């Protein structure tokens, strides 16, 4: 039979490992002639596996890259202008990789060039609170000051934005060992940890979803009208580069002014932790001056998109898609998880290749250019929009697999939680103890829900990874899962060796995965929420799990706007339109459960799958939230402080956050009764799309 | 048998006929009492026509009703002040109804209050082409002044709009016989002419696209946030009065300073046609002074929406609607076309009865608030957005039937160009001269394409009506057909009643249509294409046909644009990737109407129609055209000077518009080539969705 069993016992520890391996040899750089060639070398596996058609789709988007002849540091520099340190040039490179080629050394994608010179304030990890603290509690001003900060907690495009609106005139970023150094485990190539002169690469842009920031709206194809660079999207103002905990020492070592408010500002370095600004007595007349001389360019880059045509409904389309272009060698991010869809591709081409096909179309794709802002899948979905606002039933990405060994990890919209837990009933759990238990079983005790006995955490969907133009923008169903650590407060730092030239094949296969089990099980997850999705009769979604969430998230906007009682009272701000909304919703919801399990028919279940499909679809406003056109969803958006954690009802959130400090009261509180009657709005026509339909 | 010549057969003449009769006794303009009992008459008897669902919809919007006991008029105001002339305070009642009280004063809808006097200047029709000769040419400052317009040519909120960005302190419209008197024909009651104390009623709002003023983006419910009335959306910033020829005589009449500049910009009346500014040697110390005292105040409107469920595709949604406010009687304007409709409904409840019901859903709607901005229309489809966009099949409109009685007039998207033709071929002709033939041949005979030999006429849709929404913001296909004179210089001026108190039954039953042979003409293809669209198996839209018009549009954008040669050679100006786009719409479509003809399986056939149902959505672009969000349809917009035609490639065409004029001559042009890029990808990607689907 050709049933989800006979997928799922398709899939090898085996094949991951061999793929993981031959993914992971070189660099494989977005807009590099390597990542093009991988490419070709994807398209022609794909197409031998058995899908029906692979194509590349290719753009010419912004990318950054240094100036190979004029390299970024930092200096410490003396009052005669002599530069007495000097940051690294490179990453010393790992065990037998001394002498590869085009590893690109560490530096911040789409910084701007420049000089400035200096002194330090030090801001913790720069995140909004942490200017609070600095700059209305300690009355530290930072204009005209480079700031350096940890990485960690926040997406580092947040940080940079933060930096930038206190007046900096550049960012240091470094990775602290209380982040990215685990006590007890060695540092690579002994361990999984991050060695003093390992540095984190990625982007600072804030493009809020545009994705290419020269051609917002419009795929960046061959006649594609660009902005100017001084009108581009997301492009930070100060220059920013990253940098080891050895050269950061040396950095903060001499920090004087202001000791440090708490004990949560510091981390484990033998150092204060002053905030600055400058250096003490003695070093008083030193500076820090940064050199940055990347350039932004514009460059091809390639998808590879793989269909596999439906029997009955090949006019909707199931996606799982995650992206090729790594920093260096991608040994987790991304090639782990591009090891595991090269896997599932060829699983559900064996069953092809014995007569079989998916009742609906599936597409899977090879993203481009992820690490530079989504750009790939971005543009491919600006291109192919309509099609995809249609036809498109649901988004599984697939990034990295395993960023831990611990338990599983996933987010998605509420509409896929009871397909999640399903699917995980059925599977082995492969953790030590649970051997014949359940996957549900051991990630439930391993990550229990904070509101259900008995239920595991499924978190919400913010941005950081391909998902987010289909979610966030588009209004598809979308979901992510992997294997993760057991380090909470880390959820969004990374783990040590990440971005770093240490994250290799042997990474993975001496400390990670050594039998590929954890991979597998991800693959499993994955590959079985792709087969439900494009094969159940009925879309495998329950409005009713979306029911419960609204009401949950109603309440929770509702309580912080109570922390301003006299307010809600002078300005009549109400949340009883809202609380109508969600109630009908959940009243209708209920009542479409009723019908769909009681409905031979197909147009009555065709109807029914379209009513299910369009459910997600009905959260998009089409004028976007405030300033972020191209965040679109009502219940969900990137948080502004964060863009890698979701946020629910993200308008009325940022309306209400730090309200107190409005200047205009009665301008403030309007605008969160402004987003109240959107908020109620939208969750009443998602319900009505679920209302019989005449 | 239950087919379409069964539902043309149960129409008839004398039912419109007292339908006609019993909406046109009392005036039911939108927010009043009267309007209100009128709609709840109309949900009831569509109820008892049988129906499945009747329901009312209101909203909360801004409508503008003059002050009762401060009458709005205009002076002519000696030196000491003295008003030595004034306009009329109401037109004089038809015969028969001196003693029905409410009839609303003639009144310029939405002006703002305010008391200017100044100096005259006349601007002709004050089109963008007329203030270009006033202000470029004649060297005419109309800074300060109040302008004198004759209505005609062009939507007056456009007059209006131009009058301002002139400096214009005021705007007087006036009705001149030029265009509201046809040689040889007597005025009201004696005939179908305008008498001079006849005014024209009507808004001159600039709303574009917008709906209520209060409210743009989402229905004005209960909880509605609204824009405070300085944020509101398309008031005009300067006082505007309408007036009949009688009293436009005695304002023009002292007119000096310069002669018309030709022709073109003399009326009928018996005076010079001055551009002025101010009065002859004589009079020169005499001034104009406007006193208008409206106010806008919010209002409750009522919609009806009956539903007649589809017993096959009840999810998809086949709408025909018009508008039951009018101005006072609305003899013509809108009851002509309700009557028409309630005698559809009736029909179509005729064979429900009988056991019949259309393949799909059909939903009628009687809309509130048509005149004073398509209020009613738009904040129902803001409500119904999402239903709408996923479900609308076509919108067919249902003003006014008969505007003349010399032939038929259509304006409708061209994926119905097919049906209009095949329909108009199997209808009898009404006109004298042509028993016995079709109404195809007799259309055609009267009103030639001007493209194609032995083709009728069929015109672009712009703005001006209840279509606008579902047509240019959501992307539904749409088309009106209606019985027209043969003036075709007055096709956008109105016939010579429009908008006053003399159009009543007895206008329309003496004068128009005492047979009401035009009126059931109407009512065949109106209903004839409801019944189409609601019954075809496949959907009857010929994509080809859109294919057709794009290239003719290329061609027409492309030769405005080369008037320019210099430019395009200096900026690079193409038009190669629009002619490329435009030449795959033609392969694809014709491939697609291929597999269409070539095709037992009812998916294959939906996803079939889904394509022919999309295909209009796919000319939406989610971010609007240039400064008009509500406007999204990249091929067609209403005219940016002129509301009520509608252009064709409208950024492009904008983006030229007057570009010698620009002073950064690579700012325009490049903005140009933005527009052709736009252009360019949203026709690829139409094509696209024609395409086989995997
Ligand atoms: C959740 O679903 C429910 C339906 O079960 C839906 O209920 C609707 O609520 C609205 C708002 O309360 C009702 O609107 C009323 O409609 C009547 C006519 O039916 C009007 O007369 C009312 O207006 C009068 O009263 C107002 C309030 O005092 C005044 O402001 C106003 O000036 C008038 O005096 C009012 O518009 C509507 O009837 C019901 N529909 C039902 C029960 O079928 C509710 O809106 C849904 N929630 C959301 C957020 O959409
Ligand atoms: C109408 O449909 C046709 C398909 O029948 C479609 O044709 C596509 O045109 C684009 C643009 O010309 C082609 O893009 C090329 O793709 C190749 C790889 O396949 C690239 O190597 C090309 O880039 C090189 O050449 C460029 C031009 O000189 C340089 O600017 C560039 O730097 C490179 O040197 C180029 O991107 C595409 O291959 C075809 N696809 C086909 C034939 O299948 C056309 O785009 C459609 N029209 C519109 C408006 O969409
Ligand atoms: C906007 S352009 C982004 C470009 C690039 N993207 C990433 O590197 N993404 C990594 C981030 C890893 C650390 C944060 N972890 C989470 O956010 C997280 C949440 C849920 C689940 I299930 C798993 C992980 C990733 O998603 O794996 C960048 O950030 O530089
Ligand atoms: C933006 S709010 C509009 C509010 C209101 N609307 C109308 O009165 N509409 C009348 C206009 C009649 C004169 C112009 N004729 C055409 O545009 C025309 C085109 C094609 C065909 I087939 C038939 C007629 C109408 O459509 O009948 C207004 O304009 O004050
Ligand atoms: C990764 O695997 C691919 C596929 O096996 C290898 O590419 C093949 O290499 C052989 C020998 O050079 C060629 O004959 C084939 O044409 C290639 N097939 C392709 C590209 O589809 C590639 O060598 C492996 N890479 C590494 C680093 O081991
Ligand atoms: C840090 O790097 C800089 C740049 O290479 C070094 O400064 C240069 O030193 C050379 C040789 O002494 C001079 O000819 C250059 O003019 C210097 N350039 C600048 C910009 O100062 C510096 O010596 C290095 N510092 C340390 C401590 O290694
Ligand atoms: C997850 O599994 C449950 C348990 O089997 C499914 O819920 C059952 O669905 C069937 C078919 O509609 C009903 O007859 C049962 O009453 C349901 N049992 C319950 C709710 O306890 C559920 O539908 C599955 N979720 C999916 C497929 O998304
Ligand atoms: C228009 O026609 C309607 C429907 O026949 C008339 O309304 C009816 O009037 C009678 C007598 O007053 C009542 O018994 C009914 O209840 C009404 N029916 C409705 C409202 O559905 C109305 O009188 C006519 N109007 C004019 C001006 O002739
Ligand atoms: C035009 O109308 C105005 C307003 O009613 C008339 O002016 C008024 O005349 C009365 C009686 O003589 C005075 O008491 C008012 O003070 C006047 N009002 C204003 C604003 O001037 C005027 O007489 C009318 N002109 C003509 C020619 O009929
Ligand atoms: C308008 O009528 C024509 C003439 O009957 C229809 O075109 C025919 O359609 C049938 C069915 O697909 C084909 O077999 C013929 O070859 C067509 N004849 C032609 C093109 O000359 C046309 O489809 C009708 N338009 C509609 C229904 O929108
Ligand atoms: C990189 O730096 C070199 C050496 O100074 C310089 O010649 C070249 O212009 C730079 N390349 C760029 C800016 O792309
Ligand atoms: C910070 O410093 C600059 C002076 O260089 C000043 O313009 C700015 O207002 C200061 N901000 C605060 C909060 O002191
Ligand atoms: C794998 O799990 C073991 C046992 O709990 C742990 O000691 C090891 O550190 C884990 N490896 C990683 C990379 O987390
Ligand atoms: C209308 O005019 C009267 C009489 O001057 C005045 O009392 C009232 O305020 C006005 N009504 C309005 C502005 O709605
Ligand atoms: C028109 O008149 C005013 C002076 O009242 C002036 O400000 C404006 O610039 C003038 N425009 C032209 C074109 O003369
Ligand atoms: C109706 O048609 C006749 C004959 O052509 C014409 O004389 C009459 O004016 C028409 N009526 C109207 C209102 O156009
Ligand atoms: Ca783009
Ligand atoms: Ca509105
Ligand atoms: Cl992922
Ligand atoms: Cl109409
Ligand atoms: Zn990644
Ligand atoms: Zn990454
Ligand atoms: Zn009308
Ligand atoms: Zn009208």
């Amino acid at each position: 039979k050709h049933n989800m069993k006979a997928f799922l016992d398709e899939l090898k520890a085996e094949n991951i490992k061999k793929f993981l391996y031959n993914f992971t040899q070189i660099p494989h750089l977005a807009g590099t002639e390597q990542n093009f060639q991988l490419a070709k070398q994807i398209q022609s596996q794909w197409k031998e596996f058995g899908l029906d058609s692979v194509e590349l789709a290719h753009y010419d988007v912004l990318l950054s890259y240094p100036n190979k002849t004029h390299p970024n540091y930092i200096s410490i520099i003396n009052e005669d202008g002599n530069e007495i340190f000097n940051t690294s040039l490179f990453e010393p490179p790992p065990p037998g990789y001394e002498n590869v080629s085009d590893i690109v050394p560490p530096f911040s994608a789409f910084s701007p060039q420049g000089m400035p010179e200096g002194d330090l304030v030090y801001v913790n990890y720069a995140r909004t609170e942490d200017f609070f603290k600095l700059e209305r509690d300690m009355k530290i001003n930072c204009s005209g000051k480079i700031v350096i900060a940890r990485y960690g907690k926040v997406f580092r495009g947040n940080k940079v934005k933060n930096a930038q609106l206190a007046g900096a005139k550049g960012v240091i970023l470094y990775s602290d060992p209380a982040d990215y150094f685990a006590p007890g485990v060695k540092s690579y190539p002994d361990g999984w940890n991050l060695p003093g002169g390992g540095v984190q690469r990625g982007n600072i842009l804030n493009l809020n979803g545009a994705g290419d920031p020269l051609t917002p709206g419009y795929p960046a194809n061959e006649y594609a009208y660009r902005r100017g660079i001084a009108e581009a999207v997301g492009l930070p103002s100060i220059p920013v580069h990253p940098i080891g905990y050895y050269d950061a020492q040396k950095l903060l070592e001499k920090m004087g002014g202001s000791a440090p408010p708490d004990s949560s500002w510091r981390g484990s370095l033998k150092v204060p932790y002053n905030v600055g600004p400058g250096f003490t007595g003695n070093f008083s007349t030193q500076k820090v001056k940064m050199h940055i001389h990347s350039t932004n360019e514009v460059t091809r880059i390639y998808n590879v998109i793989g269909t596999l045509r439906g029997a009955v409904e090949p006019d909707r389309y199931v996606i799982l898609g995650g992206h090729r272009d790594s920093w260096v060698f991608g040994g987790i991010d991304p090639q782990s998880g591009a090891a595991v869809v090269h896997e599932i591709v060829r699983s559900f081409g064996t069953l092809k290749k014995e007569g079989w096909r998916p009742r609906r179309t599936i597409l899977f794709a090879s993203w481009d250019a992820e690490e530079f802002g989504l750009l790939g899948s971005t543009e491919w979905a600006e291109e192919n929009s309509r099609l995809l606002q249609e036809r498109g039933v649901a988004y599984i990405n697939a990034d990295s697999s395993i960023e831990g060994n611990y338990t599983l990890r996933v987010d998605c919209t509420p509409l896929m939680y009871s397909l999640v837990h399903n699917l995980t009933k059925e599977l082995k759990s492969p953790d030590e103890g649970f051997e014949g238990k359940s996957l549900y079983e051991s990630w439930t005790k391993k990550s229990p829900s904070p509101e259900f006995s008995g239920m595991p955490r499924i978190s919400k969907l913010g941005s950081g990874n391909d998902f987010e133009v289909f979610f966030q923008r588009l209004g598809i169903a979308s979901g992510r899962a992997r294997y993760t650590k057991n380090w909470e407060t880390n959820k969004f730092s990374g783990y040590p060796l990440y971005h770093s030239v240490y994250e290799t094949y042997e990474l993975v296969e001496k400390f990670y995965d050594p039998m590929f089990k954890y991979h597998l099980t991800v693959a499993q997850v994955r590959g079985g929420m792709v087969f439900e999705l494009a094969n159940s009769i009925v879309l495998p979604f329950d409005c009713r799990d979306y029911a419960v969430v609204l009401r949950k998230y109603a309440d929770k906007i509702y309580s912080i706007s109570m922390k301003h009682p006299q307010e809600m009272k002078t300005y009549s701000v109400s949340f009883d339109s809202l609380f109508s909304a969600v109630k009908n919703f959940t009243e209708i919801a209920s009542k479409f459960s009723e019908r769909l399990q009681d409905f031979s028919n197909p147009i009555v279940l065709r109807m029914m799958n379209d009513q299910l499909m369009f459910l997600e679809r009905a959260f998009i406003d089409p004028l976007g939230l405030p300033d972020r056109p191209f965040y679109r969803h009502v219940i969900y958006a990137p948080s502004s402080h964060n863009k890698y954690a979701g946020e629910s009802f993200p308008g009325i959130y940022d309306a209400l956050f730090d309200i107190e400090s409005k200047v205009d009261p009665s301008k403030a509180w309007g605008e969160v009764k402004r987003q109240i009657y959107v908020a109620a709005f939208t969750v009443q026509a998602a319900a009505e799309t679920l209302s019989e339909v005449a």
